[PDB]
RNA sequence: GUAGUGCAGCGCGAAUGCGGUGGUGGAUGCACCGAAGGCUAAAUAUGGCUGAUGACCGAUAGCGGAUAAGUAGAGUGAUUGAAGUGUGAAAAGGAGGAUGAUGAGAAAUGAAAGUGAAUGGAGUGAAUGGGGGAUGUUCCCGCCCGUCUUGAAACACGGACCAAGGAGACGACGGCAGGAUUGUUUUCCGAGAGGGGAGGAUGCUGCGGUCGGACCCGAAAGAUGGUGAGCUAUGUGUGUGUUGAUUGAAGGGAUGCGAAAGUGUUCUGGAGGAUCUAAGCCGUUCUGACGUGCAACUCGAUGGCAUGACAUGUGCAUAGGGGCGAAAGACCAAACGAACCAUCUGGUAGCUGGUUCCCUCUGAAAUGUCUCUCAGGACAGCGGCGACGGGUGUAAGAUGUUGUAAAGCACUAAUGCGCUGCGUUAAACUUUGAAGAUGUCUUUUAAGUUGUUGCCAGUGGGCAUACUGUGGUAA
RNA sequence: AAAUGGAAGGGAUUGAAUUGCAUUCCGAUGCCUGCGGGGGAGUAUCUGAGUAAGGGGGCGGUAUCGUUCUGCUGAAGGUCCUGCGUGAGCGGGGGUGGAGGGGCGAUAUGUGCAGAUCUUGGUAGCAGUAACAAGGAAAUGAUUUGCGCUGGACGAGGGUUCCCUGUGGCAGGGGUGAAUCGACUGUGGAUACGGAGGUGCAUUGAUAGUUGUGUGUAUUGCGGCUGGGAGGCGACUUGGCUGUGACGGAUGGGGGCGGCCCUGUCCAGGAUAGCAGAACUGGAUGUCUGCUGCGGAUUGUUAUGAUGCGAAGCAGCGAUGGGCGAGCCUGUUCCGAUGAAAAAGAGGCUGCUUUGUCGUACCUAGACCGCAUCUGGUGUCCACUGUUUGCCGCGGAAGUGUUUUGUGCAAGGGCCGUAAGGGAAGUCGGCAAGAUUGAUGUGUAACUUCGGGAGAAGGAUUGGCUCUAGCGUGCUAGAACUGUUUGUUGUGGGGAAUCUGACUGUUUACUAAAAACAUAGCUUUGUGUGUGGACGCAAAGUGAAUUCUGCCCAGUGCACUUUUAGUUACGGCCUGUUGGGCUAAGCGAGUGUAAACGGCGGGAGUAACUAUGACUCUCUUAAGGUAGCCAAAUGCCUCGUCAUGUAAUUAGUGACGCGCAUGAAUGGAGCAACGAGAUUCCCACUGUCCCUACGGCCUGUCUUGUGAACCUACAGCCAAGGGAACGGGCUUGGGCUGAUCAGCGGGGAAAGAAGACCCUGUUGAGCUUGACUCUAGCAUGUGUGAAGUGCUGGGUGCCCAGUGCUUUGUGGAUGGAUGUGGGGAGUUUGGCUGGGGCGGCACGACUGCUAAAGACUAACGCAGACGUCCUAAGGCGGGCUCAGCGGGGAAGGAAACCACGCGUGGAGCACAAGGGCACAAGCCUGCUUGAGACUGUUCCUAUUGCGGGACUGUUUGGGGGAAACCCUGGCCUAGAGAUCCCAUGUCCUAUUGUGCGUGGGACAUGGGUGACAGAAAAGUUACCACAGGGAUAACUGGCUUGUAGCAGCCGAGCGACCAUAGCGACGCUGCUUUUUGAUUCUUCGAUGUCGGCUCUUCCUAUCAUCGCGAAGCAGAGAUUGCGAAGUGUUGGAUUGUUCACCCACCAACAGGGAACGUGAGCUGGGUUUAGACCGUCGUGAGACAGGUUAGUUUUACCCUACUGUGUGGACUGUGCAGCAGAUCUUGAUAGUACGAGAGGAACUCUUGAUUGCGACCUCUGGUGGAGCGGCGUGCCUGCUGGCUGCUGCGGAGCUACGUCGGGA
């Protein structure tokens, strides 16, 4: 055989990758002031990023909804509950939507960063300082009651309201964001390429479920490792 | 190196009257030696350079290269790579023709294939050859060689013509034959334990055997080390191109209807992978032209697309079991279901083709056994060349063996009648039974006049016919 | 009774082809006899063919050593003539040549050529041929005139090709000048992006943003002088800093560099027969985007608007002749796309001074690449005018390129034009051509996703001239007049249905553009972190919307769990004498999952005529195909059945459904819109055809110049025969024509290419997996690594598990073990065979027959059997008689048991068949383990192993029997396994000495190779390769004739009677070569493989026409037979078809052969490699004589054949060869003969035609680049007159659709 699609497109992307800018908040354990000087499009990201500006330091982070050009913001452990403001996850009420939540006290955010998404806010068990968050894929887990977050929602909305309804509309977001545009059926191939292959009529010719354990990477093609298959 | 012969990774890790070794793992005597630091001439190997030699080649030979040869030339590149010697002793001199001069000589020699001129003979028959005769012919005979084949003049293959070159030689080890010199030659049997007297050696020439490029020329492939994205494919940086029309979405104005809710008409505006046309780009049909071409993909007419998921110059990134692909196994510098260049490499070939002087003496086989054996091989059979050595491929007299042809019903199996006879059968029936074959004795029957052994080749697709079977409607 | 004209070998022959004879004769390289030569032989002689193969004796090339000679008074080599030798070869003479050359003996070898699609060099025929060139002219040609269209600059690439002089292309000498052009500088990149700096005029033979010059701008350095504030309410003015570089597509409005057009005036130019209110050409002149103060509510656009967050207006600041637009100014809009980076800031007025290096000539295709002076390819910029929406098409300028003594046109080609009457009858198929076409009124259906369909369809108008009306001044609307009726001198064919893909897009550079691929939408899966943080990122399937997406978890796969079986490795620990316990993942098990891979049944009865089966029983599955749909691109049978379209329907559409083999994201049903997709029909239109004609230009034909190639054993007329079974040459017959030129496609099984199909080889490669043997990675225990401490749990004080803490090692790794692993590597996938494959085993082995009276003897010949079985079914002693028949005996029968008289085996003996056997080899019965331990000779059986039998000997040996005697398995012929390795027994043994809980050997048995003298082994190729094979298939020929076709003989019956008018059973005998088989002789270094179209010839077994018989022949119409092959034998619908089947006509619509006649004659529908779809089959790569769609047709100029032509008068004779007309019809005969009637003929005379053949142009029709006319576009200034385009008529000539012409 030859080597198969999905491992070039992972050797072409070490040769020329796609970039993102890595947003994320300083520490300021004083309750200073920010200014927003400026909200801005990115290329390959949904969501718009904001530029704030503190007395000595810049940061950019993902805008939520509600913010402009020329607003103040605050800054630090016990800043008071507003749209934007920094603040420790103590100070926030249960039932709360909140972005860009970190897990380690320092490290900026790391939940909650995409287009129009938040974590809820659900329990303070105030011993052990633990506190219950849901984030965005529905699992629930306990952080520390020290992390810092945002408070609202991330903007950008609901992007797949409208359809892509087109050829080009899918060929312009693949050269942005970098998915394999167009695809080729695997059952369309000679065998050469593929583990599905030829045949006197287009079919896989056996089951489309793979193990995810024990056997040879290149084998590892289809369905991985499924639990379950069918429509409901 | 046979139960480490030597070396290495990982882990464990020594001794001080002590340590190591002794062709089978371990023990114990006796023997013999001192590792884990360092240096050391000579006798041995070998491209090239310089001297000296030769039963070596003599211009299609010998190095690719006897000369302005690794040159001229070819390829993007790595790489690749020829052909060509001669006036004379002396320039004493020529170089369109003619007339001349110099010289020993117009000047190295100068074959065949093929041609021009003159002159002799013949012909309207393909030509050419042999016998017999004659300054061409008249009569007789005569199809084109080489090769594979049961079988070729073949509607089987190679061969237009001429010259030169062109294929069983050499090395190692063994045997035999012929020949040369010398001769006071021999470590035996047996797994072992045990037992125990019986003419060659060293050269020379030839033939048969094996391994070597191995009689000469020939694959599809495999591996090691290198070159390419100037063609073409995809991504990315920076530039450039695109005429004139058609249709008429949202938004906005005015005007009519109606109790209201609502709705009619018409202007304005200029959307959409919306319709043509141009610069231009492709490639549907004529199955048009052309088809030793204008051309290793072109030309004419007709047709399709022309704001894009477009077209195009240039910087950068991706390389061969790898890349790249709106996917055709497509494309990667005129060959891609695995590119190109050099080496290993004179790669192997049970298969096809070729294999060079005269006369003379003998002269086959196309069958049996074993074979991943069936287009091959070995052993045996048939043949050649020997050498050494003395004494029946036909009949007659006697005496044995046989179960066919024909015939028959005694056994086995069949078959009609008449109420003891008449009728019909046989590869796997036989009570009988030939012609023909086949054993032994006697040359103390006729007629005639071989034994022992050495070294070796080719052959193992057959076919026809008289008589005689088997299968088949038959050939 | 057979297909080109032909064979007792021919002419012929009445015996010169019949039969019987011998007293003559002819006839071999054989025989006898005399000489000559070779080889044997024991020396008075005898004996000679020969492939593969082997032996003896000779001839020749080049050298060495080792001997012996010759050449300038002319060597070798070469050429002609001549002697000797059976031959290989060796000598001499005359020319030429100008320096060396030999004999004899031994010895060393790169030692002798006709061939190898041999190597290198030279040369013929073809052939003065194919191909290419000959560009409009004027005696001259710096002058006059005719035609074509690229023309001018920068880059890549080239490199002196550029200028002058001399010369017949060379030779000699010249020419490229930079602050203000590009680069040397920026950015992870650059001659196009960023960036200190300019414009005119003149100048050389050749350079110029570079030389010279008028004016400007920047810069290097060096000076001199001078200022840190004035104004304005404000916007802002001034020597008075911290700004820019720096950024996408589409589209409206305003305004324009240059160019072009219209117009007033002035100065000039060129042509003119005549006329022209005074033409034609050139030149020169002819304001508000914004902001501030006052003001205090309205105001504007092509469009969206602006405004108490301050409108209009007034006053300022700042910016900047008429008409058709490039940069520029100012708006609106589009995106899950929002449109690079770095270098480079300071500044007033003046004077001197500086500015480095390298490139610069010439060419856009005849200066580049494609081997070239090649119709191909090659980045950017500029370029006038009439007509027009159009920068297109159809015509003109500017600039640029170009010659001046070949012919005038046969046939056949390439590219075009016009055609009476008919109108797709042509063809696989409307292929090709014709037809529609611009603009403006009118009028527009079904359906539909409401947007579309739509330019639907269908109808009408159009020039020129002279005016009117509107307002926006060039467009729009209206009217009169006029012509030989006519005006777009350009620009879509349309309509009704079915299959299929939603749509715009993409694809096999060089045979496939598609139904294939992509696509939006729909669904499933994994993943909490990569620079990226789940509206994310990655992997699969289906393919817009609408409506739907059923039932099956038994098999395979995937997931979770093993906190309630089993199985399982290194190391460690435990216990013990070298064993056993404890400590993984995985497998196994349990549960879930089909938008995972996939699957989705038989049989019997049953409703008041039959028929069917709602209903019932029954077998059975994991579950038994649901909703829908169909002879559909999916249905074998099959051209299914019914309806509809036609004169006629293997086509199309509608309907039916037990559907070989339909069916639900393997997606099912479904067609709005779109399509150079596949199909069928209608209108229109036509040279597609009936059936061809005439014309144009370029070729060909003829001349001069330049001048190839392929191919070539030798050659080139036929009939038959035989032959390797289709001859140019051989045997027996028949023949044109003495040497030319143009044509042409019958033959040379023509050329090209070591057959790609098919088989064989112990030859490959691409791809698959449930082949064999392995392997990267991944999983999971475990060894190494860093010190100190606490905690909970196991067993017996113990070892271990998790385990938190402390800081003072570190996280980078590294050794071995078990599991997994077509992701990857290497390799294999027998043979025989009436081709191979499937099947069978004739592959080891036993019996009978085939087998021809010793033994041996073949076939995928005939009929069977073998891989076992038995403690007796082995050994021995004794006693008995079997199958069956006859006469008897209570219940007793066809068969029970007793018993007498006979019984040659007619029964038994493990199993196949054959042989054998009676006080036995059979039956019953007693005792036993000879089915013992060793050892030698021989047969099947040989050149030979294993195996299976026979016969002896030796035993401190058995069994049976009184004993003689027998016994080493089975009454005899079948029941069978090497080398190497391992297991057990007996006898030996390890080389420095001795042992051994460690090994080695000899001999004998067992463990097994059935393909049985004995490899360790799955498939596919239509993507394919190489060595071969006519030892072997798929087409033609040849032999054969079962089958196929056509005929005879007999006489049982039939025929009202009557075997034969006509028929003819049951049986029997032939012929042909048109069917299909059987075979494998020719061809695999190639013989182009189906049908049609076109064209010629032959056969007879006669369909019609001519002649003539029979009758169950009255006439008419037919039926049956003989002579006879001269002439005829058609037009259409459906299918690729051959074939078939229907319609119409006809005198009739017969059957066959010629390489299943005919592809350098065509066509290419069938078949048809490489793309694709469906059904069934397979895990898969793939398969199917199952269906469907898309898919290159090369070359003659040679010889012969054939057609003409040439090969030297006039008038004729006579031999040979060719050979043509055929068929139908009107009237009369005649309502007659014949007949009860109904019906209904003939000879002779007579009228017209159809088709073939040969001519002709008076008439009619076609053509007519001859000629005359009409209407246009551009150009000559307009009129006149020309040239160019479209159109009407159209003589001569040619032609048919027109006219003429057949023996007594």
């Amino acid at each position: 055989g030859k080597i198969t699609r999905r491992t070039r497109e992972a050797k072409k992307k070490q040769r020329q990758p796609i970039v993102k800018v890595c947003l994320s908040y300083p520490i300021i354990p004083q309750v200073e002031e920010g200014e927003v000087i400026d909200i801005v499009h990115e290329r390959s990201r949904g969501a718009p990023v904001a530029i704030i500006s503190f007395k000595e330091d810049d940061c950019m982070v993902p805008a939520s909804e509600g913010m402009y050009t020329g607003q103040k913001i605050l800054i630090g452990d016990d800043a008071p509950i507003d749209i934007g403001n920094i603040t420790k996850i103590k100070n926030v009420p249960e039932g709360m939507a909140v972005n860009s939540v970190e897990s380690v006290y320092g490290d900026g955010g790391t939940f909650a960063m995409v287009n129009g998404s938040y974590s809820l806010v659900v329990n303070h068990r105030k011993e052990t300082n633990e506190t219950v968050i849901k984030i965005p894929s529905g699992k629930k887990l306990t952080v520390s009651s020290e992390c810092r977050c945002i408070v609202g929602v991330v903007a950008g909305g609901g992007i797949h309201d409208k359809p892509l309804l087109k050829a080009s509309v899918a060929h312009y977001k693949a050269k942005a964001r970098g998915h394999v545009f167009p695809r080729v059926r695997g059952v369309a191939m000679n065998p050469v390429e593929h583990i599905h292959g030829g045949g006197n009529h287009q079919h896989v010719g056996k089951p489309t479920t793979v193990s995810k354990k024990d056997i040879s990477q290149e084998q590892k093609i289809g369905l991985v490792g499924a639990r379950r298959t069918g429509y409901r």
